């Protein structure tokens, strides 16, 4: 028994909310929230942008000193860092951007970085302003992420049309 709420279950382990992740995860503080990462986490907008701004920036403090360290992610890679004050950690994980010729076979990998973790809250990879099917997103996640997941999808027309095509 976990504190998720109001979620519909799409499959044994795939339940999904239409949500703002942000608000999901200052109520439920989960163990792990997903952000929707760019290699460089430079978190302007989207998931990310709106994470980093409810932690007050503390996020892109954080996130500057690893990259400072580590240097850039790989696309369909992933980062543990803090949660903040919205969960206790936060893996940032980047999927493929279409927009910038990246290969829509790493949201698979992307994906697999999610089974590192029994439960997470999360938003659909590579959705929005990186530009792929929130459809396609879905499929892959619900064929690859093996673990609990909870997605939180923002717009409420989007989630309509998720649902009602789920196969
Ligand atoms: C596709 C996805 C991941 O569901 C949505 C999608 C909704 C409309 C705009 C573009 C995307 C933003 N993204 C979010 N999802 C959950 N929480 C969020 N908080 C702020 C943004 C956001």
């Amino acid at each position: 028994v976990n504190s998720f709420s109001g979620y519909l279950k799409l499959t044994d382990n795939v339940y999904i909310k239409n949500a703002d992740i942000v608000e999901e995860a200052k109520k439920v503080k989960p163990t792990v929230v997903v952000n929707a990462a760019n290699v460089y986490l430079k978190h302007g907008g989207g998931v990310a942008g709106a994470l980093n701004k409810a932690t007050n920036n503390a996020m892109q403090v954080e996130s500057d000193d690893y990259i400072a360290t580590n240097g850039p992610l790989k696309v369909g890679g992933s980062c543990v860092l803090s949660g903040h004050n919205l969960a206790k950690h936060c893996l940032h994980v980047v999927g493929p951007n279409v927009n910038k010729g990246e290969d829509i076979q790493l949201l698979k990998s992307a994906y697999e970085n999610f089974n590192q973790h029994e439960v997470l809250l999360a938003p659909l990879l590579s959705a929005g302003i990186f530009g792929a099917d929130p459809i396609h997103s879905l499929r892959v996640c619900v064929d690859t992420v093996r673990t609990n997941v909870y997605l939180a999808v923002f717009d409420k027309n989007l989630y309509d049309k998720l649902v009602s095509s789920f196969l």
